[PDB]
DNA sequence: AGCCTTTGACCAGCG
DNA sequence: TCGCTGGTCAAAGGC
C-alpha cells in the first residue's frame, strides 16, 4: 500500500477466525500503526489504521 | 551490522 | 479484586 511497516505481533481474536497482525510505520518518529485480518484466501477482510503519516511515502 | 518476522509472556482496561 | 481480551514487548532466529 506504498508504506514501510515492521510487524510487532499477531493474535487470534474472538469470533472471527483469521488471526490479526500488528504493524508499525518504520519512518522515524512516525506513530501510525495498523492491524490486519486476512482471509484463508489471503484477502484483506479488515484493516484498522490508527494514526496518520506526517511524512511522504517512499 | 542492521533490519525484519515469529513467538510467548506481560500490560491495561473494563465488566 | 479477578480475569478475560486485545494490544505490546523484546528475545531468539532468519535474512
Ligand atoms: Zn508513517
Amino acid at each position: 500500500d506504498g508504506y514501510n511497516w515492521r510487524k510487532y505481533g499477531q493474535k487470534q481474536v474472538k469470533g472471527s477466525e483469521n488471526p490479526r497482525s500488528y504493524y508499525k510505520c518504520t519512518f522515524p518518529n512516525c506513530p501510525t500503526k495498523k492491524k490486519v485480518e486476512r482471509s484463508l484466501e489471503g484477502q484483506i477482510t479488515e484493516i484498522v489504521y490508527k494514526g496518520s503519516h506526517n511524512h511522504p511515502k517512499p
